[PDB]
């Protein structure tokens, strides 16, 4: 019997913000690691493992938007990063691309994690257009470096947040919406691993779908009542915040959780939604959990890769 060790690693300011907000939100059986050059921001981290990188280079400051300093800082702290990762079966590396630390250090952190054997997933943002062309170009280089270092990558263009706010939505509320991409992906895997399903999925299936597979989608949908299975499946695949949609997916890990009322017909309807939206011929791994504590709720979890 196997129990996978999951770690979430924030790199740079945005990544550590995500870690802090996810710790605040509550999340267990997940080890959080905060990595930064910025000692002022790192001192306020709620993570149990904090690694200040690059102190001999930045004198305790951030990288001043220079990704070469973020990269050199992580390289110089390799053994501390290894020590913190050690034991991980899966590592999520979260970072905002475009600055100095995330852009340069997050690909090194991901490469270390993957070299150490962990299934390594990146979840990174691209800068808002209002931050300018140079920030966007630097971020794009970071994204390319992340792609080369991870098993699977989820990119959230921050400009998508402007599609989900009104003119008054607090910035911090918008940032929480972006955090949900990572939080729900992590929670989805943690739950899939921990619960025994009637058609049981496990971390070996996660590895098959996600190891060395490029772009990825991780989503969860919940619905009740009539058409619940179709609606939950549509929710799981339809986030407005992703660069990579479901269209073209080559591999899918799909789990449906419901109460004793979960019907075979509605499980097919949900699977068909995912198949059809993909518009592809796919390696689908389908699972089912019966949670008798549920009444009318259905939960669909999707991991899609291979575009
Ligand atoms: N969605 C989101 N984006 C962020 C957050 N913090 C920073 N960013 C974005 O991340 C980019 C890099 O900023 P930051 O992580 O502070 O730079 P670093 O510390 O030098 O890596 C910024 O240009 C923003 O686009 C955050 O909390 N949420
Ligand atoms: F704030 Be980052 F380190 F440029
Ligand atoms: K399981």
């Amino acid at each position: 019997s196997h129990m996978a060790t999951l770690k979430v690693i924030g790199v740079g300011g945005g990544g550590n913000n995500a870690v802090n907000r996810m710790i605040d939100h509550g999340m267990n059986n997940v080890e959080f690691i905060a990595i930064n050059t910025d000692g002022q921001a790192l001192n306020l981290s709620k993570a149990e493992s904090k690694i200040q990188i690059g102190e001999k280079l930045t004198r305790g400051l951030g990288a001043g938007a220079n990704p070469e300093i973020g990269k050199k800082a992580a390289e110089e702290s390799r053994e501390q990063i290894e020590d913190a990762i050690q034991g991980a079966d899966m590592v999520f590396v979260t970072s905002g691309m475009g600055g100095g630390t995330g852009t340069g250090a997050a690909p090194v952190v991901a490469k270390i994690a993957k070299e150490m054997g962990a299934l390594t997933v990146g979840v990174v943002t691209r800068p808002f257009s209002f931050e300018g062309r140079k920030r966007q170009t630097q971020a794009a280089a970071g994204v390319e470096a992340m792609k080369a270092a991870v098993d699977t990558l989820i990119v959230i263009p921050n400009d998508r947040l402007l599609d989900i706010v009104d003119k008054s939505t607090p910035m911090m509320e918008a940032f929480k919406e972006a955090d949900n991409v990572l939080r729900q992906g992590v929670q989805g895997i943690s739950d899939l691993i921990a619960v025994s399903g009637e058609v049981n999925l496990d971390f070996a299936d996660v590895k098959t779908i996600m190891s060395n597979q490029g772009s990825a989608l991780m989503g969860i949908g919940v619905s009740s009542g009539e058409n619940r299975a179709v609606e939950a499946a549509k929710k799981a695949i339809s986030s407005p915040l992703l660069e990579t949609s479901i269209v073209g997916a080559q591999g899918v890990l799909m789990n449906i959780t419901g109460g004793e009322s979960l019907s075979l017909f509605e499980a097919q309807e949900a699977a068909d939604i995912v198949q059809d939206a993909a518009d592809e011929d796919v390696n689908m791994i389908f699972g089912t959990v019966i949670n008798p504590e549920l009444q009318d709720e259905i939960v669909v979890t999707v991991i899609a890769t291979g575009f």
